[PDB]
C-alpha cells in the first residue's frame, strides 16, 4: 500500500543495528510536572553523528544480503554528516557538493569529518548538475534525505526501540520536516501496536505537514520557510505524505518562541544539548493545543532527534 | 519463489502478536560445557497452548478465507488431535468461531476426552483416509469453515517463521538456529525468515533417525516421505515433509542432523534435570542434535546456537 511496509523496517533493523547506538530513554521530573504527562525522551541526540539520520543513511548505503561505489550529497547538515559516516563504515568515498561561495567555516568541518569536497557554483542548477556528474563519474548513489524508501525504513527503527524500552507508551511525538522519520515511525507503530498514538510536531512558520493534513492533500511550503528549527525546513513529499495522511493521528504546530523556550528548558533542566529542531517535539507537548489530547494518553515518548548545535551561536 | 515469502512472515507476526507470548531465550552453563558451544534456548514450551503451533494456527484463522464469497471463516477444521488441534482450537476460541477435530473411531478415549474439555467439537470418521477426507470436507462445507493443515498451509508456515524474527531480535550474535522437523512448517518458515534477513546465519534441522524422511529427501535431492508411519518417542514430528515445505528445506536449510531414540531420551532427561524445563521429547530432538557426534562437523566459527524448545505438552503420567 505504502512506499515501505513494516517488513522494510525489520530488514533495516537487522541491517544497521550492529553499527548504531541503541540510544537510551531518559525522564525528567520537572517536564512531567510542567505537562501533566509521564514523559519519556528517546535520546537520538546521543546517536552516532549526533542525530537519528545515521539510521536511514546506513540503511540506504548498506545491503542486507551493483553495491554503491560512492555516496554524493548536497547536505552539509545532519543528512550529509550521516551519509559520510555511513560511507566511511562501508569503505566507500563520500562527496559533498558545496557552493564555492560557502562559509570558510564549514569547508574545514566537512573534510575533518572525512568527506571529499566538490565545489559547485551557488545556483541550485549548478549544485544539482555537479552532484549528478559526481554520482555518474564515481558510479555512486545519491540518497534523498526523507523520501528514499530505505531512509524511511531506517528511521522506523527508532519506534521499534521505543516500543521495547517504554512498553506502556501511549503516544510518540515526532518532529516533522520531510517526514521520513515521522513516516517510518508511523509504519512501525501502526504495525506493532496501533492503539499507540503517533503525533507530529512542526514549526508553525513551516507548517506544510499541518496544512496538508488539514486539506487532505500534499501542500508543500510555497517558499523556503524561516525557522530556528533548521532541520525541519524540508516539506513533506510524495512518499511520506500518504503514510502521514493515513497513519499519523495529529499534528501540533509551535511558534518560534515556543521552540526556543522548550529548547532552553531542555538545556537548563535536563542538561541535554538538543538542537532547536529537537526542541520542536518538546514545545508541542508543552503547547496549549496539546491539552486537547485525552487524559488516557499519559505515557508519551518524545524523540529528541539531534544534538548538532553550533555552540558558537548557541537568544 | 516459494509458497511463502518473508513479507508473509511479517504479515503473520502483525496478525498474531497481540495474542501470543514473546517467549524468552534461556541459557544453561551445563549445556554450554557439554557441547563446546554458546547455546540459547528459545522457549516455545512457554507459548500459549504449550507449543509454537499457536503462531501458524492463529495466523491461519486471521488470514484465510473459506470461500471466494465469504472473507471470514465461520469455523475451523483439522485432522490433528495433538499440538496443532489444541492450538487451532485456542485460535478459534479467540476469534469466537467453533473448532472441529475430525477423529477416527479408533482414537484412544483419553484423546477424545481431552479434545472436548479444551472446547473443540469432535466429528467421527473411519480410520481410512477416504473417510477422513470425506468427513472433513463435509464439515468444512456445512460449517463454512477453513481446513487448516498442520504444516503445509502457507498461512501456517508463515506464522511459524515468526519464531525466527524473535530469535534474531533476541540473540543478535546468533550463528545458527537448530529446529526439530516433522512436516517442516516450522523449519521452512524459519528458513525463509533467516535467509531473507541474515543468510550468514545457519539453519539446521534435527530429526529422529527413526523418522528420517527430511534427511533422506535432502540426501536424494527429492521429496521422499516416510513409506510407513514412523515409530519414535518424538510424537510431534511423525509427519513427513510435504510439497510446500520441501522446496524451502531443499534450498534454504544448511544441514540435517538425525538422532537416535536413546539420544532424544537422554537429551530430554538432561533438559528436565539440568534446566528444569518440562519439554516434550519432540523438543528434545534439537538438543540431541547439538549433542550428537555428527554435530561436531559443524565449524567452530558457528559458536552461538539457538535451539528451538518447540513444545511442553507432555503426558506427565506417561513420563518411557
Ligand atoms: O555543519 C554542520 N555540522 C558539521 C558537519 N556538517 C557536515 C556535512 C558533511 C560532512 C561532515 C559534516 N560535519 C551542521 C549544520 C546543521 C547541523 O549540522
Ligand atoms: O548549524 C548547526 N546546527 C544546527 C543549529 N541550529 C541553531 C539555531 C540556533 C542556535 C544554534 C543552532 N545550531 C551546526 C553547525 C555546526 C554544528 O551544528
Ligand atoms: O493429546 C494431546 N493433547 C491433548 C489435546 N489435543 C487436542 C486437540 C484439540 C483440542 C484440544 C486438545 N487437547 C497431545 C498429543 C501430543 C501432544 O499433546
Ligand atoms: O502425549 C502427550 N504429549 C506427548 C508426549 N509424548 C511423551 C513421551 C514420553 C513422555 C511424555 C510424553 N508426552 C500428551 C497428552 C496430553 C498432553 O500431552
Ligand atoms: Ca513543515
Ligand atoms: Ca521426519
Ligand atoms: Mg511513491
Ligand atoms: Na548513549
Ligand atoms: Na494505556
Ligand atoms: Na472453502
Ligand atoms: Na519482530
Ligand atoms: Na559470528
Ligand atoms: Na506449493
Amino acid at each position: 500500500q505504502y512506499d515501505i511496509s513494516f517488513a522494510d523496517v525489520e530488514k533495516a533493523h537487522i541491517n544497521i543495528r550492529d553499527s548504531i547506538h541503541l540510544t537510551p530513554v531518559l525522564t525528567s521530573s520537572i517536564l512531567n510536572q510542567l505537562t501533566g504527562r509521564n514523559l519519556f525522551f528517546k535520546c537520538e541526540l546521543f546517536q552516532k553523528t549526533g542525530s537519528f539520520k545515521i539510521r536511514g543513511a546506513l540503511n540506504a548505503v548498506r545491503s542486507l544480503v551493483r553495491k554503491p561505489k560512492a555516496v554524493v550529497t548536497h547536505s552539509s547538515g545532519n543528512h550529509g554528516q550521516a551519509l559520510t559516516y555511513a560511507a566511511k563504515l562501508e569503505g566507500i568515498p563520500a562527496y559533498i557538493v558545496v557552493p564555492q561561495t560557502a562559509p570558510d567555516c564549514k569547508k574545514l568541518a566537512i573534510q575533518a569529518y572525512g568527506a571529499s569536497i566538490v565545489y559547485c557554483e551557488p545556483s541550485d542548477e549548478s549544485r544539482e548538475n555537479v552532484a549528478k556528474r559526481v554520482t555518474e563519474e564515481t558510479e555512486g548513489i545519491m540518497v534523498h534525505p526523507n523520501q528514499e524508501p530505505a531512509v524511511i525504513a531506517g528511521q522506523g527503527t527508532i519506534a521499534l526501540e521505543v516500543l521495547n524500552q517504554v512498553p506502556l507508551v501511549d503516544a510518540l511525538v515526532v518532529p516533522v520536516g520531510g517526514g521520513g522519520m515521522l513516516a517510518g515511525i508511523a509504519i512501525t507503530v501502526k504495525a506493532l501496536k496501533p492503539s499507540v498514538k503517533v503525533y507530529a510536531a512542526e514549526p508553525s512558520n513551516a507548517d506544510d505537514c499541518y496544512q496538508s493534513k488539514l486539506k487532505g492533500k500534499l501542500m508543500p511550503n510555497l517558499y523556503p520557510p524561516e525557522t530556528i528549527a533548521d532541520g525541519v525546513k524540508s516539506s513533506i513529499g510524495l512518499n511520506t505524505w500518504p503514510i502521514i495522511r493515513d497513519l499519523v493521528d495529529d499534528i501540533f504546530t509551535v511558534t518560534e518562541d515556543e521552540i526556543k523556550c522548550a529548547t532552553q528548558l531542555v538545556w537548563e533542566r535536563m542538561k541535554l544539548l538538543i538542537e532547536p529542531t529537537a526542541g520542536v517535539g518538546v514545545a508541542a507537548v508543552l503547547s496549549q493545543h496539546f491539552q486537547t489530547v485525552s487524559p488516557e494518553v499519559k505515557n508519551i515518548c518524545i524523540v529528541l532527534s539531534g544534538g548538532n548545535v553550533d555552540l558558537t551561536s548557541s537568544w
